[PDB]
C-alpha cells in the first residue's frame, strides 16, 4: 500500500513558486506585499511568482506587478469549474444562509468569499501554472515581512523534509464551521489508513478527537509541498467536505481545512513553524522572539506584539503538540 | 441644563490634541502611525500630541517619539486609580472568567486588555493632560492614514457643531458584552432626561431599543468633543457600567460603550462620519469611495477593500439612521 508520505518523499534548486490569488481592485495592497517579499527574500533567492484571479487581470494590473517583481511572473485565470456552485448545492438555500448571516460574522453575507475558501481548499493546487512545482509560498495583498530572510526557504524545506510550513495559528470562529469537525472525524472513521500513527491530533483537539478546539494554521501564509494536497488522502478529504456543503451552507475557510488535513494525515515532524520569519497579515503578527534571529535579520516588528503565545492564538497548542520548548517569556503574552 | 448645554460653549484655533495610550514595546508600530499623521495632516495643521502609558515611558521611547513628531508632544503616566480593580470587583471571579475565556475570544484571557477598555471608557478624557482641551483625536500604533487631509478637522468639527467623529463601524462580538445593552437600557429608564429626543437609536437597534444589534463605532479612530464624556449624562452612565462589573466579568470594550452613549445622549446630527478620511486599523479600512475626494487627496488605499458597506460593518445601518444617501455602488460591498 502506497501511503501519503510515499507521494511526497520523492520531492525531498527545488521546483517552487510564490502563489497569489488576488482581485484587480487590490492592486495597491498587492504591490505593497510585493515590495516586502522582494526586499526580504526574493532579490536574494529568486523564485517565479504565480498570480491567479477568478476574472481576467487588467493590463494596468499586470504591467504594475511585472515591474515590481524581479523574478519571473506568471498570470493565470481560474477555470470556472474551480469557481462556481457545484451541481449538488442548493443555491436558494445558500442565498438565504448568506442573507441571514450578513451581519452575523465576518464575510457572513459574502458569496465570493465562500468560492475563494473552496478554491484555496481544493483547487489552487491544481491550477495549470502550479503543475510543474512541488512547493508554493502563498502571499496575499496588504502583508508585511518584518525581517530579512537570509536562506532559501524552499531549499530548506526540501533538505529538512518538511511538508507544511506556517507562521500564525489561531482559533476559528466556530459559527462558521459548526459541522466541519464532525464531518472530518467521520471521514477518518471510514478511512483509518489516512490517519498517520504519529500525527498532530493534539494541536486540533484536547480530547483525542472527540471535539475540535478550533485551532488552525493561518493559511494566508503557507510554504508547503503541493504533493500533500495532491495525495489520495487529501483529494478524498476535500471531496467529502465539498459534498457535505459547508463551504456554502456554513462558511468553511481553507485554513481550518488545510490544517485538519495536515495535522492528521502527516507524521507531525513534517509540520514546521517558522519562528524566524517576521510576518503580518491584518490584524496579527508573528515576530521572531529569539534576540539573535531578530537582530541579525533586522526585524521591523515589535516583539511585544507577537501573537504566537497570546490566548486566542494556538502557538501554545502547537508547541505543546510538537513537544517544542516554548520561549522562556511566553507567559507574558497571556497577560 | 441638558447634555448639549455642556458642549455648546466650546462651539481662535480650537483647543485640541491627538491622544495616544500606548506601551513601550510598541514603539516601532507607533513611529509608523506618527509618520502617517505627520505626512497626512499634522505638518499642515499642527496640534499638540499627548502620549499616555500605565507604566513610565523609557527614554528611548520618548527620544524617538519627540523626534518623530513635528508639533508639541506631551508624555503622561496614568493615575493608578484609573488602572486597577475597583474595590467592588471580585478578583477571584475576574480571574476565573479570564482563564475560562483565554481561548474563547480575542483578549479573552487578558487582564491588561480589560484595564485598557475601562480606561478608554471612563478615564483618558479626564487625565490631567487633556483638561485644557475641548477636542481630541485618538491615534493607535500600526495605523494608516491613506489620504491627505487638507483641512483642520478640529476647526471643521467646531464650525459645524459636531460632537463625535468616526470612520469605521462594526458589529461587536456579543460574547464580550452579554449584559451591556440591558445595563444601558436600565440606565436610561432611570434617567429619561439623558435620552435625547432626536437620538441615533436606530443605529444601535432594529427594534426600537428592545435589543442591541451590536453596532458601534470603532474607537481606535475618534475625533470628538471631550465635553461629551465630561457631561453628567456620560459620567453617570460610566459610573453605572463601572459598578455593574462588565469591564471585568465580561470584556466590555470602550468602543461599544462610547457609541451607545453618543447615539443615545445626543441629537443624532452631532455625530459625523468622515467618509473623506482614508484610514486603516488592522484589519479594516475606511477608504473614500467618492472618486474626486479619493484623487484630490491622493489616497493610497484600494477603494475595493473599503469596509464601510460590507455586511459585518455598520456603515449601512449608520447611513440609514442618518438619512444619508449611500454611494451608488454600495451593494457591491455586500457581495
Ligand atoms: C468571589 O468569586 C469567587 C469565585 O467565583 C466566589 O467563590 C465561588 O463561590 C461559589 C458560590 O458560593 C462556589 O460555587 C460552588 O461550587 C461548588 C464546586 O466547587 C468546586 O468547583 C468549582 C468550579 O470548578 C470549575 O470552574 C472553575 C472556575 O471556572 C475552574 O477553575 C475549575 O477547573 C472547574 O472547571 C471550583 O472553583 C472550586 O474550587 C475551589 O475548591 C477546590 C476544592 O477544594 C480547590 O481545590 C480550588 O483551589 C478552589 O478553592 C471547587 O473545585 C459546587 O459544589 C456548589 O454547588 C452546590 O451548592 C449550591 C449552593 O447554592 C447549589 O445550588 C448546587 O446545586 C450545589 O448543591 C448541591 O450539593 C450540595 C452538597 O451538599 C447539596 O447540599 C445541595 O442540596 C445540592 O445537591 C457551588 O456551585 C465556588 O466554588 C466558589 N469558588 C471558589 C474558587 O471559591 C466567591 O463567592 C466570590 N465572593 C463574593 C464576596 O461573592
Ligand atoms: C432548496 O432550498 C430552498 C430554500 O430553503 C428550499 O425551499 C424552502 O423549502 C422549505 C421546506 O418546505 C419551505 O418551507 C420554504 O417555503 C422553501 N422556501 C423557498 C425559497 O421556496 C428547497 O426545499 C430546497 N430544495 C432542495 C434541493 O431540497
Ligand atoms: N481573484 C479573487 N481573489 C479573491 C477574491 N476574494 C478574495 N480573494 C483573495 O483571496 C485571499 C484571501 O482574501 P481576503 O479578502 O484577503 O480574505 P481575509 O484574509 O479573510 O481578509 C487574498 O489573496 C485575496 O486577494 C475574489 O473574489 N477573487
Ligand atoms: N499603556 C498601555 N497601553 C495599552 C495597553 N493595552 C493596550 N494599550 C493601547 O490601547 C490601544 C488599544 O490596544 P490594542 O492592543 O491596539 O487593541 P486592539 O485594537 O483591540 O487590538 C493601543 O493604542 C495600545 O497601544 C496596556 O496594557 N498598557
Ligand atoms: C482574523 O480574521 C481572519 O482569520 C479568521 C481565522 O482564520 C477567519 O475566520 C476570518 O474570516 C479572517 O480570515
Ligand atoms: C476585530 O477586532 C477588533 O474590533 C472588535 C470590535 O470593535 C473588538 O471587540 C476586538 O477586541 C478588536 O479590537
Ligand atoms: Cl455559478
Ligand atoms: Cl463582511
Ligand atoms: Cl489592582
Ligand atoms: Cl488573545
Ligand atoms: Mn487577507
Ligand atoms: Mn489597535
Amino acid at each position: 500500500t502506497k501511503t501519503t508520505m510515499d507521494y511526497i518523499t520523492p520531492s525531498f534548486k527545488p521546483k517552487a513558486c510564490y502563489v497569489t490569488l488576488v482581485r484587480n481592485k487590490e492592486l495597491k495592497g498587492l504591490l505593497s506585499s510585493i515590495k516586502y517579499v522582494e526586499n526580504k527574500i526574493n532579490k536574494k533567492f529568486p523564485y517565479p511568482w504565480v498570480f491567479l484571479n477568478d476574472e481576467p487581470f487588467t493590463e494596468e494590473f499586470k504591467e504594475a506587478v511585472t515591474k515590481a517583481v524581479s523574478s519571473e511572473v506568471k498570470f493565470g485565470i481560474l477555470p470556472k469549474e474551480h469557481w462556481s456552485y457545484p451541481e449538488w448545492i442548493n443555491q436558494t438555500k445558500a442565498a438565504e444562509i448568506r442573507a441571514d448571516a450578513a451581519t452575523k460574522y465576518i464575510y457572513g453575507g459574502s458569496e465570493s468569499y465562500r468560492h475563494m475558501c473552496r478554491y484555496q481548499s481544493g483547487f489552487f493546487w491544481r491550477h495549470e501554472l502550479l503543475e510543474e512545482y512541488d512547493w508554493y509560498w502563498r502571499v496575499e495583498p496588504d502583508i508585511k515581512l518584518y525581517c530579512d530572510i537570509n536562506y532559501d526557504v524552499f531549499k530548506w524545506m526540501q533538505e529538512n523534509e518538511k511538508v507544511y510550513g506556517f507562521t500564525v495559528s489561531i482559533h476559528e470562529y466556530e459559527v462558521t464551521i459548526p459541522t466541519l469537525w464532525q464531518t472530518s472525524m467521520d471521514f477518518i472513521k471510514k478511512n483509518p489508513e489516512y490517519l498517520d500513527e504519529n500525527n498532530l491530533m493534539s494541536f486540533l483537539s484536547n480530547d483525542n478527537g472527540k471535539t475540535y478546539n478550533l485551532c488552525h494554521f493561518w493559511s494566508n501564509f503557507e510554504i508547503a509541498n503541493l504533493n500533500l494536497w495532491r495525495s489520495p488522502a487529501y483529494r478524498e478529504y476535500f471531496d467529502t467536505l465539498d459534498h457535505q456543503g459547508g463551504f456554502f451552507y456554513e462558511r468553511w475557510g481553507d485554513a481550518p481545512v488545510h490544517s485538519i488535513a495536515a495535522a492528521l494525515f502527516l507524521p507531525k515532524d513534517k509540520i514546521h513553524y517558522f519562528s524566524d520569519i517576521g510576518y503580518h497579515h491584518p490584524p496579527y503578527d508573528n515576530c521572531p522572539l529569539d534576540k539573535e534571529v531578530y537582530n541579525s535579520n533586522n526585524c521591523e516588528c515589535d516583539q511585544g506584539n507577537d501573537f504566537t503565545f497570546q490566548g486566542y492564538s494556538c502557538g501554545k497548542e502547537y508547541y505543546d503538540a510538537q513537544g517544542l520548548v516554548k520561549p522562556k517569556n511566553w507567559k507574558k503574552f497571556r497577560e
